[PDB]
């Protein structure tokens, strides 16, 4: 499952994780902690949008 940033269009790839971010391999974007955040496009995880129709 991905994670669109309807801000800018960022996708987390939680099937990886997120190498940029220092993340670790395979984590649910739904469960990250608060080390998590974007940009100034978009940061926390409600800002985000799954790719679920």
């Amino acid at each position: 499952a991905k994670w669109v940033l309807k801000i800018t269009g960022y996708i987390y790839d939680e099937d990886a994780g997120d190498p940029d971010n220092g993340i670790s391999p395979g984590t649910k974007f739904e469960e990250l902690p608060d080390d998590w955040v974007a940009p100034i496009t978009g940061a926390p995880k409600s800002e985000f949008e799954k790719l679920e129709d």
